[PDB]
């Protein structure tokens, strides 16, 4: 049984992965959204506010009820080395 | 009851509004989800592939369901205009 907020979680780890993948950054994903969207918090400050660890645990029983690669949590998350993430693109 | 497709559904009014935001383009889109994600179709040809009438027709269903602003259809969908949007990120 799914949730509203579960579909931010997808979307989040959808961002990570692009992230992770050197696709984009961080930023130009959460200004986007936050300015396309208009809301206040983009799919990282989000992830920040949540926690990769709540997140993760939360993407595997999807991938689980799915099997589908949308829902298998991205490894930054997995292994909450997500701020160090945030450096990358943030960084350099 | 939500299917492992809603989602997808979902991201694609996401990445449409941001392109009727301004924030982004149908192109840098598909390109870095394709790319990043490594999936065939982008959120764009995925639209296509589907229809605005369709998504639309099921993000209704879903904005009731829910009521989050996540869920409410795009106008571009909702009203098929999608075709000439592409042509604004792709255009000029």
């Amino acid at each position: 049984k799914i949730n509203p907020m579960d579909f931010t979680f997808v979307e989040i780890n959808e961002a990570v992965k692009l992230v992770e993948m050197g696709v984009a950054t961080p930023q130009d994903i959460d200004t986007a959204i936050k300015l396309g969207l208009n809301r206040p918090f983009g799919p990282f400050e989000l992830a920040k506010q949540f926690g990769a660890e709540q997140i993760a645990k939360r993407l595997e029983e999807l991938a689980k009820q799915f099997g589908k690669k949308i829902f298998e949590p991205a490894k930054t998350l997995k292994e909450g080395k997500l701020e160090e993430l945030l450096k990358a693109g943030k960084a350099e």
